[PDB]
């Protein structure tokens, strides 16, 4: 059970440039952010860092739960396949959390390939999956249920290493007042307000939906704007995997995509018992290689 | 001019026109309406051939596309090498062009890195200089769209397919209306024959190259990309919302200074376009 | 006798007879040592590994040894036994697989392994000496402190290993002398037995750590780590210049202040060298 | 071809005042050779390398209008671009696009903890920088300089040759230049031939295989040139020497790039292979 650093908020308002919100593309800080802060490139004493200032449709001590959630989490769990906290800051109502930086930053970016980078070949998304599968069973292992598996939550390192992120909403291993998460990615029950780890397995058949066909879980200005419904499309015969996988790699293969897209279908069963273990679909990904 | 291939030298050096495409193993390029393309190996050297497929209709395209060959040679216009007549077996070879089309290049088609905005500029800038030359030598393209934009080892674009080349200057009309639905302006597909139909068929180029979108996606919304200028026009969304987020240099200034120049190309009232020359002018005073 | 008995024909099985391919050519075997060589193995679930060990009683006697004090000392910076294998001539030894091997590999980059980070590495030597102080408070000599002897898990959390050399601590002396020459303190290859010695061969370590170099290399100028000490002290050259080129995030007031910890370690007399204790309360206010 | 004309003032300002810190830390220098050193910048949203030259002036003059004069005539997606440059005082600079991998020295090495290369990367790195010397030649220019340092990785590691003041038109001198370790004979003795250019490129290749560069001063031997001979003499094999930073290296295209690099080496300068030949055989290795 780990300690972290304990940084002072006019400390992480410099090292980040006053939070600057120009993209790190462009000559900025902001490398990216969701519905709980904003995520900017900072640098600590020579080492390049990640600092999340928190941010508010969330209560004042609903964001102050996950915060400390976050760090509770943190302090337990250490994984190859997870992300690691460095430190965070909380004096006054700027909550901050400091990280490791990310050279690739998220799977979500890199099947988008966002500012340039170049298209994921089939060979480096199959260890994205193993590494994603790897890290998830860490947390069930350890009874922690995510509550928040999608691909902006699974980074990238230098070596691109999948390291899962995102534990403000993570839960000890029933039914909640307030729902949340992405719907894009949300299992049927997640959606209802059940609390379970066959909800994180669901969310994972989603990314590995991703991974193949390169398309993001939700797409406004696409038809079939779901993911999820391609499924159906090829569950009803109407539709091949083949006429799916990612026209930006050129060394997929027919045996290992559809090897992949069993262990996605198994995932999104729509019946939370029918679908596998986390040990069963990082058992399944290691036989798929 | 160029050299004369029999059907059999072809036949061997594209492995029998092998369908597989060049990512698995085979010698399959690409193709369209009129034919297929096929990677080549003619003594060391790399080269493209492309395997014909109204017969009349077909054979007057193939010397269409010979005799615009002949008369006009530009940096910017792609190279005829050979080609094969004998029998029912009409083949074209060319250079082979080792970063294809602009249409693959804009989608990373195979996994290939996303273009840069620098890069975006000099391809619109060389398609523009390519456009003019066949405007200035009395020549109507008929076909402009990215997948007819070649690009070299270099990234120069080298504008193809001159079987549906008119001789200019004037507006004439067609009983036989001839292109790509997405690209064609309004008159176009009316039947006018005009070299204001190629400028607007470029202003479209220039938005795939802003925003990475094909001109026509079924499973998109909205399936045309002319409908995004739409949608800018009456502010309901900005050209910032539609930039490729697959680049990592692309500014404002120079984004908004390159949709200008495809807005003027867009006008549904062709006399309102600009000439090849303005336009050309307008792409070397945005960088 | 508080692990798993093993018998040999179970072990053979879920090491694939003893694979001596390595693990990156599709095999099973993972490192040796002059004692034995270590191979990944499957029981159930979880991935294990078997070292198969090969004086035959002074082979027994480290066996025995090795056993002897993992039943005892229990931390989190030492290395876990699980089993062991007595029947017959052949006497294996069961651990936990480490995710990451050994910090002399990942100091290699073997098998293509990213560099490790200066933080990484500060967690790494703190982990180190935490674990040298439990075996320390527990009045034992490791007599074989090295980074190949350093395994690293999952998370990176140093492990110390292979205790069959493990003596039970004041002033004694040997006919048999063991260790590697290359980390072995000065009175430690005369033959003296002391805990000082093992404070000596960790500071070769942290050496190892700050460098990224091995500490002896046969085609290197100096071929002996501790060499580049007395290029310091003689101000011949700074640690700064020694320090890891494949690290981006080493700073120098963290890196002189194990540097100083180092050459607190490798002082030629033993008395003048720093507790396990001290180390540690060292490298703890280094971060 | 006409590059943009830079004052510089203007690339001061996009390169922080050429701040010497090094980028991995938080400044600009990327690295640095004899003839100057490489800063990064921002010109626009572009990400740009700044190389400020600095030492012979007049030789160091004619190196950067050599420079200009090279890139004028060869464009190539193996040839790093020239953007612009800076002549006004006796400040010249030189601004090109931005390597997000650097340079191939540095990720053999793997300079501020990159991760090793992989032999597949290797071959695809050295077919490149094989087809971005067959253009050079294919134009009638020797380089005059190939080394590792010199052949630059693009986001998608898309290698590409770098450093064109020393390069010539397709002789002897009496300013002998280039970087030893890597120099042919002939060329440590003022000869000028493309047959030199194919020579540092099998030192080039020897670096790929090993992961060593060309000149270690703490090590033994300190040429890499040194080992094709303990080679050749049965002393060792290039299995002892493959880099052991890779997991997907097999034996079979091991040997046939050590083939390709000990034709390179040659003791005579006309039983080396030409460039095409070179290309072909790194082709046909994968
Ligand atoms: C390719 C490119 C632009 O160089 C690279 F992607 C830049 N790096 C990053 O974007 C990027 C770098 N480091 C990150 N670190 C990090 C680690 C754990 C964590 N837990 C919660 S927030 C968070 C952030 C995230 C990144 N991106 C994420 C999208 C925000
Ligand atoms: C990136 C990669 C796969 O190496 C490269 F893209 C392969 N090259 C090509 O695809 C590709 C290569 N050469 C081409 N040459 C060419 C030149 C003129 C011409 N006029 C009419 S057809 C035609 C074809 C076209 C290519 N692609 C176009 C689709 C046909
Ligand atoms: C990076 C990579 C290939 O995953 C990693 F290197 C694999 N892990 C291992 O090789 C590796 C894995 N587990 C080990 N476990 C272990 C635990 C205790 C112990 N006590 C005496 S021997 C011994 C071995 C050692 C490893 N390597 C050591 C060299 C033998
Ligand atoms: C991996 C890391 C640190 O992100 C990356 F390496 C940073 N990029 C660069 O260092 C790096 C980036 N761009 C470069 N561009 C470039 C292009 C052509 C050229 N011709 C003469 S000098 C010169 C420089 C060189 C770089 N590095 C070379 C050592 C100078």
């Amino acid at each position: 059970d780990t300690r972290f650093h304990s940084f002072s908020f006019y400390e992480l308002k410099n090292v980040t440039n006053n939070f600057d919100e120009r993209p790190i593309s462009v000559g900025g800080n902001k490398m990216g952010e969701g519905g709980f802060g904003v995520v900017y490139k900072g640098y600590v004493n020579n080492t390049t860092v990640a600092v999340k200032k928190l941010a508010a449709d969330i209560t004042t001590e609903e964001l102050k739960q996950q915060f400390d959630q976050e760090i509770k989490v943190m302090a337990k769990c250490q994984h190859e396949n997870l992300v690691e906290l460095l430190g965070f800051s909380s004096d006054g109502d700027d909550l901050c959390l400091v990280y490791v930086y990310m050279p690739n930053g998220s799977l979500l970016d890199r099947l988008s390939c966002l500012d340039g980078t170049p298209p994921l070949s089939w060979h480096m998304r199959c260890k994205i999956a193993q590494g994603a599968a790897n890290g998830i069973n860490f947390l069930h292992e350890n009874h922690h249920i995510h509550r928040d598996i999608k691909s902006a939550n699974i980074l990238l390192d230098e070596a691109f290493t999948a390291k899962i992120s995102d534990f403000g909403l993570a839960r000890a291993s029933v039914m909640t007042s307030r729902i949340v998460g992405t719907t894009a990615y949300m299992a049927p029950e997640a959606l209802r307000g059940e609390i379970t780890p066959k909800s994180d397995i669901y969310s994972f058949g989603v990314v590995l939906l991703e991974i193949i066909t390169g398309l993001p879980a939700v797409d406004e200005h696409r038809e079939p704007q779901l993911l999820l419904d391609i499924k159906e499309e090829i569950e009803d015969e109407e539709k091949t995997i083949e006429d799916y996988i990612d026209k930006k790699m050129n060394d997929a293969d027919s045996t290992s995509v559809e090897a992949m897209y069993s262990v996605a279908s198994q995932c999104l069963h729509e019946k939370k018992n029918k679908r596998p273990d986390i040990k069963k679909v990082q058992q399944l990904l290691q036989e798929m290689t």
